[PDB]
């Protein structure tokens, strides 16, 4: 796939707003993602043992961790499709070291649409919304690509 300009601008026109404040951003997708599929909760050793929304409002170290999500997410969107080298390693570790299914990126993927639809609402009408979901599914789909390469694709 290929997004327009048009497209990119929509997208970079809501990240720069949600760079205004990073670790909030990244505190309220993390909650939504375990709140709404618990199973990814699992994947995180670090983060295993927090029950409650109360627990992962209060982790710093939640909220440090969606701080470098957000950074690594926002390098890529900058790149405009160009994100083959920023993809690399994230891919390696994300398949061989934590081993994430590319289920779970789509569920992340909704938990952002979802943020930024609750935080935005007036950057984020259907064809900034539409603009967003394909640039994250080009995200998803150059990462499964980079997945099947490095033996894991699931
Ligand atoms: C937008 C999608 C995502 C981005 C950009 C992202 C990015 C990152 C970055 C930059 C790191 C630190 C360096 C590294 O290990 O590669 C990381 C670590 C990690 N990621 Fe992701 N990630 C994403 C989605 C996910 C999802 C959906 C899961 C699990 C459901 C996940 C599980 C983890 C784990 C388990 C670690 C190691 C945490 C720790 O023990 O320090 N990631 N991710």
């Amino acid at each position: 796939m290929v997004l327009s300009e048009g497209e990119w601008q929509l997208v970079l026109h809501v990240w720069a707003k949600v760079e205004a404040d990073v670790a909030g951003h990244g505190q309220d997708i993390f909650i939504r993602l375990f709140k709404s599929h618990p199973e990814t909760l699992e994947k995180f050793d670090r983060f295993k043992h927090l029950k409650t929304e109360a627990e992962m409002k209060a982790s710093e170290d939640l909220k440090k961790h969606g701080v470098t999500v957000l950074t690594a997410l926002g390098a890529i969107l900058k790149k405009k499709g160009h994100h083959e080298a920023e993809l690399k390693p994230l891919a390696q570790s994300h398949a061989t070291k934590h081993k994430i299914p590319i289920k779970y990126l789509e569920f992340i993927s909704e938990a952002i649409i979802h943020v930024l639809h609750s935080r935005h609402p007036g950057n984020f009408g259907a064809d900034a919304q539409g603009a967003m979901n394909k640039a994250l599914e080009l995200f998803r789909k150059d990462i499964a690509a980079k997945y099947k390469e490095l033996g894991y694709q699931g």
